[PDB]
């Protein structure tokens, strides 16, 4: 079974160590190209995007997914300008963020699945490149436009079997609406990622979602503004857990038998604009190792508290590799 | 003082007939790209926009200045592709419209200008095709953005030379503290303008504005929804005033003696999915002319109630060249 990159399509035995939820860039639509000089120039972007996935695969991994969307300014062009001088597969993404322009929140359930559709049956813009996720986002309480959204992904899900990963902004918990809305289109909870679920502590809500059958995205486990008391913009954007404790909902799920249902990432990017300027210097401080961080920082903190090996394997390659693959009935 | 348009610079001389605020396409940033199937292909909007601009051209139209910012989905290779099939200048646009995606929204006064400087300076992207006008948008009451915005269009019509023009959303007014804004910045009444002017009746306000040195962008007249009041989009854009209504503002103006601050066009375009699915087929059933209705309905208009050729030749080409050509 094969799986759509950047660089053309890979069979599963290819995906290996995968970080399910990064970005190389978070920007706006057609943002990189009007002004790449915000980012010093598209040049030092690629180069700083480059070095960081080299580090990544020095510390194993040999794929990332990027969820940005257009409307976080996916290039994908620099996708696969740095997949392929970095070495290291890249799923992209179609969907809808948390900033769409007026050519896409004027526009219909229908409409939103023809685009979705678009871009991971025919490619983005006219490059090719298919989509091999759908990455979508909703508010506190799912707005009306999200609510269209999470219904065009879902039957953009039924009709290719790439799966969907999902968020939500502003509180920690969430997921039981998407849930309802995905179940009530036909969707399986297997093809359904529920990401950011590190920002909460509630672990009886997490199981009681992997319990249904829901892929649990602990993807946020670098974010953290600890020490950056000075920087409300920091503390708003990463939060007040040390990565220790969100590491540790990692353990504990397994613990309640739900290895199997675990995504694990960074969220992290090499750029960006969509929030105040300079933030990707705020965010490199806390976090040196970028992507490299799961490799180097939690799995060696899992192994340390008694996970095995074959489970950590388990985590980062065998449930990504499910994931991704394709599968329209479960 | 040479005007930059999507073809390269050309002279006042070379300027001509000029409609002053038009769109080849209203969109989103990236948008045309991402999905062209939504105005059929790029392919047929290339083909319309030509057709147009070509009925245009033969109605008299030189230049087109294409006021689509960034985030009106402005693609400058679309414009150049049009403007020479069509045989018809266009200038571009730099600026902010009312659709910022965060990456815009979040900047300071001294990025915008940055930015705006960017695309009259260098070019926009990465074509070398550089801006000859800043285009500026505000909602009734201008926000703190909005302000930064004028703020750094002024800092870079300063810096350049070339023009702003604004409008404010609905049937408002709104120039005059767009006005304020822009003179706190030191900037030149005769570098701004006041676009929109038409969507008011209200005279006293136009001409206050007019005797202060600002253009007056007399420019949707064929904008109408009288006889659409069962579609309440068509209603909500275009509004319930007549094209004469409009044209009759121009009058107006030119019999309070203000006949040089006058700008007029038709605030067209070839494609639109800014706001509702098919609009585009809404507009063309109100005016099958497009660009066209100025040259074609207006000036007609005009002449038959008694203004001389020459000053509606002074309005149509001598304003639009005086107000684009580069100061400083
Ligand atoms: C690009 As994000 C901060 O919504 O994961
Ligand atoms: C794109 As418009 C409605 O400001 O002319
Ligand atoms: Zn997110
Ligand atoms: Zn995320
Ligand atoms: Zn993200
Ligand atoms: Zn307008
Ligand atoms: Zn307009
Ligand atoms: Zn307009």
């Amino acid at each position: 079974d094969r799986i759509n990159t950047v660089r053309g399509p890979i069979t599963i035995s290819e995906v290996g160590f995968t970080l399910t939820h990064e970005h190389i860039c978070g920007s706006s639509a057609g943002f990189l190209r009007a002004w790449p000089e915000f980012f010093g120039s598209r040049e030092a972007l690629v180069e700083k995007a480059v070095r960081g996935l080299r580090r990544a695969r020095a510390a194993g991994v040999r794929t990332i997914v990027d969820v940005s969307t257009f409307d976080l300014g996916r290039d994908v062009r620099l996708l696969a300008e740095v997949s392929r001088a970095a070495d290291v597969h890249i799923v992209a993404a179609t969907g809808v963020w948390l900033d769409p322009p007026l050519s896409i929140r004027m526009r219909s359930v229908e409409e939103l699945t023809q685009f979705f559709l678009r871009e991971i049956q025919y490619g983005i813009e006219d490059t090719g490149i298919r989509a091999g996720i759908i990455k979508v986002a909703i508010t506190g309480k799912v707005t009306p436009f999200q609510e269209l959204v999470l219904r065009a992904a879902a039957r953009a899900s039924l009709a290719t079997g790439v799966p969907v990963i999902t968020h939500t902004a502003g509180s920690q918990r969430g997921g039981e609406q998407q849930a309802a809305i995905f179940e009530s289109e036909g969707l399986s909870p297997s093809r359904v990622c529920i990401g950011h679920s590190d920002e909460t502590d509630d672990l009886s809500y997490l199981t009681a979602l992997a319990a249904r059958g829901y892929l649990i995205g602990l993807d946020r486990i670098p974010h953290s503004a600890i020490g950056l008391e000075d920087n409300a913009s920091a503390t708003a954007f990463m939060g007040s857990r040390s990565w220790q404790t969100r590491a540790l909902l990692i353990k504990a799920l397994i613990d309640q038998g739900y290895m199997k249902q675990i995504l694990v990432s960074n969220d992290w990017l090499f750029g960006i604009s969509s929030y105040v300027t300079n933030f990707m210097d705020v965010m490199d401080s806390v976090n040196p190792d970028g992507m490299a961080f799961i490799p180097l920082r939690v799995i060696p903190f899992l192994r340390e508290k008694g996970i095995p090996q074959e489970t950590l394997a388990g985590i980062t390659v065998t449930n990504p590799a499910r994931f991704l693959s394709p599968t329209l009935r479960a």
